[PDB]
């Protein structure tokens, strides 16, 4: 149907966003926030829902999206946290922009 046409063009911009193509600025978004490792002791204070690639990945092989409204929400929610918690001028804020830009412009061409 509609539903799984639409899925499987969300699963394909999530196989290029963890493509060797992106992984100059994708990198960052593969695991979930290492809060602890990276000294960030306020994260998970400032961030209430944490999402990373994996993450989405996982939902999608375990079929929890059931329409590419809610894959894109934990997809630009995973940006969203970027956005927040990070100065605006940090390079990972600099690599949010460049992956988020991927994202939209081919989660723009989603079929009808
Ligand atoms: C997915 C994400 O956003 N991760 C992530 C993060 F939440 C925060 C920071 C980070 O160090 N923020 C600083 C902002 C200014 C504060 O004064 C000090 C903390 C770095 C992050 O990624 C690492 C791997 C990274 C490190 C360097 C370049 C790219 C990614």
């Amino acid at each position: 149907g509609k539903l799984s046409e639409q899925l499987k063009h969300c699963n394909g911009i999530l196989k290029e966003l963890l493509s060797k193509k992106h992984a100059a600025y994708a990198w960052p978004f593969y695991k979930p926030v290492d809060a602890s490792a990276l000294g960030l002791h306020d994260y998970h204070d400032i961030i209430k829902h944490p999402m990373d690639l994996s993450t989405v990945k996982r939902k999608m092989e375990n079929r929890d999206y059931r329409d590419a409204q809610e894959f894109a929400a934990d997809v630009r929610l995973m940006f969203s946290n970027c956005y927040k918690y990070n100065p605006p001028d940090h390079d990972v804020v600099a690599m949010a922009r460049k992956l988020q830009d991927v994202f939209e412009f081919r989660y723009a061409k989603m079929p009808d």
